[PDB]
């Protein structure tokens, strides 16, 4: 009754709120504020999913005009340099979706870019909850990811350090947006910003003291093989290695703007300024989705599927027996298991893109509830050899090659 | 010869459609070589040769565009999948993005990168003005670059800073030096312009605080000012009107990024926050190019010689030239057009912003530049905030100039 009125309103608002595309000939000569107002007044994520789905599908590209312009370019190929360029630009203009003009005019508003980050955070969520589907919403994602990638480029971000002198609103923000290894109490947070620890974040030049992405570094004497050893440690007031034990994205709307890739790049330069005799850099990273992949394969060795759900770690006989098998299955999950030719694991793909080496597989590195249920206690060290991060980054993105240690490659030699 | 080899190894290559999201590792080092070689170019003619080659050589791959255009049309003859078409459309969309855009993008990420690109557009504009570079390829590259600069220097990315005698003297020097309207005489004059009954505001980029891009000088008075010497040469110890007596830009590379339009918008909001009972806003703007236009018409021989500073000395000549020069000024502002819009650049600026050609002031600037520039004449472009929106629309859209009865009477005389 009042539901069919909510649906009717969206279609009217998108018509009168989405700015119109002018003719290519006249492309040189309040609507957006109505959109922001209506979008704000949407309570549930399912409501917002309905509006985003209609915007993507209804206000994209005029597929008809694109074909007319595509043929118009091919008709000239059978005149003049300026004649060709004008027809190319006609097609370039025809390929610009009508919603892009809305996102562009919204940015020009007070707190406009902030709104758009929230709107892509919701769009990515609605896609994850399968509330929105289709290639139209996927295109609208890329258009937004593209615009945001220009506003939040490396050169518009400031590197800020978190100490116990930082505001508690910033420490709360950093504590809350910490899904890797959650913070237990305020005394734990004080330790993670305390001596032998370095906590860094990126803020936009526009919004200082607002974390966009967070990186936790531990100053140690060896490449760490255990997370408990880092998080549950009381260091006093010489360092050989810098271990990245946690990397977190605060704004989910900026998922894919390479914020973490530039964060590590920056922090290393900062740590090299502070310790000019520091040449060991590595991560101690979780292997999320491993247990899920392992249980997904297991579809009597039925005892295995059942047991692999936290409680199995209690038996010393079962853990000891599962060392060599789970480590060779992990080595394959990281090195051999692919997705679109690239590494199946999202964390491994992240570090391999950055030029890291799949250096070590650590048994019972995270004996926490999330550590055992997530990656069966296993963690890995993606080692950063600064002298070769460049070529490794290139070899992975370009030729889809994973550089791995002899330890890791031996475990894959055991498999297959 | 070096330019062709350098550009081939300094302009980052177009990544595969599949890897269009990832920053290549060499792309930083490639763009730093460009900045280094560009810096080492002495004359503008050298820089013009490099920019001309970049535009022409590193634009769009015209061959791949035709392959993608045909590929889309092959998918039209046969009603294919929705996602199949969209991917083919996006490949064509990607094929239409020029290779130099990736250089400008990767240069920005560099330390002092956006600063370099502002200088590079300042040079590109100059080389075009000196006809060192020509063609539609350099025109496209200036649009690509201006487009990027118009996003980085958007109101959201700018800070509104206020200048008081508490500001660093490096900022006051920068602001004194930036004066492109009514030059500052001494440090005591500058102290007055930031002093009581005066508001000085500027825009700095969020990346570079305390570095002015655009400056606006406001005078807090009891009436709409009719004389500039009454403002600049005054020792102040209730305010009715806010008079904008000077607006200055500091970067030629940001020519067309609409900074002055956003400063007036933001300064008014700031003035209203300070003074909620303030409803009178106007400018006291000069009329530059008027004397030049007037002398240009005179080609009646005595006035062509006399109109060059010294004529103001005779009280009989000034008194006689009061009613004629004001009616010729009224026409120069209201009737004289350029591409249908106001001939005067200052008048076009304020009318775009939604101002009204409110008053023509006789002997408002009796300075050497004031008499030689606009024959002592100045004008008040009044901002009626309740109607700035429709006035802005009427001027840009229908090319209509809203004027006062005083101004329209002088055009009725003409």
């Amino acid at each position: 009754g009042t539901e069919n009125l909510y649906f009717q309103s969206m279609d009217e608002l998108l018509r009168r709120a989405v700015p119109p595309t002018p003719a290519y000939e006249l492309r040189a000569a309040g609507q957006c504020a109505d959109f922001v107002s209506f979008y704000g007044g949407l309570a549930e994520t399912a409501q917002r999913a309905e509006l985003l789905g209609r915007l993507a599908r209804g206000f994209g590209v005029d597929h008809g005009q694109v074909a007319e312009q595509s043929a118009g370019v091919l008709h000239l190929r059978q005149r003049e340099a300026a004649v060709l360029l004008q027809a190319e630009d006609r097609l370039r203009y025809a390929l610009v979706p009508r919603y892009r003009g809305l996102f562009h005019h919204i940015s020009k508003l007070d707190g406009g870019v902030r709104f758009l980050v929230q709107l892509r955070a919701d769009l990515l969520e609605a896609q994850a909850l399968k509330l929105v589907e289709g290639p139209d919403v996927r295109e609208m994602n890329g258009v937004l990811k593209g615009m945001l990638s220009e506003w939040f480029s490396s050169g518009f971000l400031n590197l800020e350090r978190v100490t116990w002198h930082s505001p508690c609103e910033v420490l709360q923000k950093i504590s809350e947006a910490e899904a890797v290894h959650p913070v237990k109490n305020w005394m734990d947070m004080k330790r993670r910003v305390g001596p032998y620890r370095r906590c860094y974040f990126f803020s936009h030049c526009s919004t200082p003291g607002e974390p966009l992405v967070v990186l936790h570094v531990a100053l140690t004497g060896d490449i760490s093989s255990n997370i408990q050893a880092i998080v549950k440690e009381h260091p006093p007031s010489k360092i050989t290695a810098a271990i990245f034990y946690s990397i977190s994205l605060t704004q989910q709307g900026l998922q894919g703007v390479e914020l973490g890739t530039f964060l590590i790049k920056r922090v290393v330069k900062e740590l090299q300024r502070e310790f000019p005799h520091l040449g060991v850099f590595s991560s101690l990273s979780p292997i999320p989705g491993f247990t899920k992949w392992l249980l997904g394969l297991l579809n009597n060795e039925t005892l295995k599927l059942l047991l692999s759900s936290s409680e199995w770690v209690q038996s010393e006989k079962l853990v000891r027996a599962l060392q060599t098998p789970l480590m060779r299955l992990c080595a394959w999950y990281l090195y051999g298991e692919k997705h679109r030719g690239y590494a199946l694991n999202p964390v491994a793909n992240f570090h391999l893109q950055n030029g890291a080496v799949l250096w070590r597989i650590n048994w019972m590195a995270d004996v926490s509830l999330r550590g055992i249920t997530g990656s069966c206690g296993l963690m890995a060290n993606y080692r950063y050899f600064l002298e070769e991060t460049g070529p490794n980054s290139t070899s992975y993105l370009g030729s889809k090659i994973i550089k791995a240690s002899e330890q890791v490659l031996s475990l894959v030699a055991q498999f297959q």
